[PDB]
């Protein structure tokens, strides 16, 4: 047989029939997908399928779960007409991020009848439905989150403005305070899945002695997350599982106190 695949990135449509790879098929008909190891070991070929399905045996890099909605292109036979959608390595959810996904989908379900689409979210493991579920239907109003329930678990060490200080021949009192990035994956999963990347700001003083005992003292305060999950983002992977963007206000201090020994 042959039966029709469908592609949501490149738009194309091939046949393909069910003796043949879907990515040497379309690389054949002149469309170029990505690969790298082309041998079912990695996730560079990786396609999400929307409908249809595949006999990807032949490949061993995706878990049971990830083959429920993932497919490697250099190693799948089609059975049926499917809509795919290519290029989606960088978007692909892990095991254990597929399991947070689909508890807290299922908990969500559990409070999504009077969700109040403005003012606080609600924290922990139903804030990623939360936020989803406000940029497709919230036409952009601002919410909130206090810093202290977003459930943050930040160290000195991974504050850049601090370390390029502790790491290096430094002694004395150093007044700190300046802006950074934080990727929010360092605090797990269900925060990452609706702050990503988020603009913070560290204040505070940090004692380094001869010693090398160190000890830092000081707060940190959050910008607004610009909240945005569109078709190519990773929020919007978890999304697929039109909107509008919004802000996420983040009042508050967090606090922070440690000490060490170089
Ligand atoms: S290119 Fe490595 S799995 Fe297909
Ligand atoms: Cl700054």
């Amino acid at each position: 047989a042959t039966y029709k695949v469908k592609d949501v990135t490149t738009g194309a449509e091939i046949e393909v029939p069910d003796d043949k790879y879907i990515l040497d098929e379309f690389e054949k008909q002149g469309v170029n997908l990505p690969y790298s190891c082309r041998a079912g070991a990695c996730s560079s070929c990786v396609a999400l399928i929307s409908s249809g399905e595949v006999d990807q045996s032949d490949g061993s890099f995706l878990s049971e779960k990830q083959e429920k909605k993932y497919i490697l292109t250099c190693c799948s036979y089609p059975k049926s007409d499917c809509t795919i959608e290519t290029g989606y390595e960088d978007k692909i959810l892990e095991d254990f991020e597929i399991e947070l996904a689909e508890t807290g989908l299922e908990f969500f379900n559990d409070l999504k009848d009077s969700l109040p689409r403005s003012g606080e979210i609600l924290s922990g493991v139903t804030a990623p439905f939360e936020a989803f579920d406000h940029y497709l239907f919230g036409n952009g109003v601002e919410r909130s989150i206090n810093i202290n329930d977003v459930g943050f678990n930040i160290n000195v060490s991974q504050i850049p403005p601090i370390m390029s200080l502790l790491n290096g021949k430094n002694v004395g009192r150093f007044d700190i305070g300046s802006d950074f990035v934080r990727n929010t994956a360092l605090d797990g999963y269900s925060v990452a899945a609706y702050l990503g990347n988020i603009t913070m700001r560290t204040e505070g003083v940090l004692n380094v002695k001869s010693d090398g005992t160190w000890q830092y003292e000081g707060v940190i305060r959050s910008y607004n997350d610009t909240y945005d999950a569109n078709p190519s983002t990773h929020r919007g992977a978890l999304g697929e599982w039109s909107g509008t963007p919004y802000e996420i206000r983040i009042p508050g201090e967090l606090k922070i106190k440690e000490n060490g020994k170089k």
